[PDB]
This record gives C-alpha cells, sequence and structure tokens, in this order.
C-alpha cells in the first residue's frame, strides 16, 4: 500500500521484519534500523545492504531492485574505516 515490508538478515546471525515507503531510496530503509539496533552496532555512515547478490544504492528507490515480501535482504557494517591520511 502506502508502505511495503522487507525481511532483513545481518552479520550478527539474526533476521527481522520492517516496513517503509517502497518509492524511497535505501537511505530510508537503512536509517530506520539504526533507530532499533543503535549507532553503536549499525552506524548509518558505515553500513551497507545486499539483495541476495545485488549491490543496493542510497540514491536509487527500493522498487527498482524489485524486492519482495517473501524474500530477504542482508545488512553489513564497516564502521566506517574513515581516518586521517
Amino acid at each position: 500500500g502506502s508502505h511495503m515490508q522487507v525481511t532483513l538478515k545481518t552479520l550478527q546471525q539474526q533476521t527481522f521484519k520492517i516496513d517503509i515507503d517502497p518509492e524511497e531510496t535505501v537511505k530510508a530503509l537503512k536509517e530506520k534500523i539504526e533507530s532499533e539496533k543503535g549507532k553503536d552496532a549499525f552506524p548509518v555512515a558505515g553500513q551497507k545492504l545486499i539483495y541476495a547478490g545485488k549491490i543496493l544504492n542510497d540514491d536509487t528507490a527500493l522498487k527498482e531492485y524489485k524486492i519482495d515480501e517473501k524474500n530477504f535482504v542482508v545488512v553489513m557494517v564497516t564502521k566506517p574505516k574513515a581516518v586521517s591520511t
């Protein structure tokens, strides 16, 4: 409807269920899980997403990856590694 739901796996051996507007970008789907699992474990500036082999984008809308309520997506984290050089 006005929102759509997705199943999410993580690098921490768990799975969950969430819902967002399917015409928003990955940025919306990625920000909303930090509200549940925290900056200390899933920092927005340093987390990433995969749809079973596809490389998702914070600047492309969720329906263009054709994600489905009966399939799942995987989240990953790098902190980020941003340091002075």
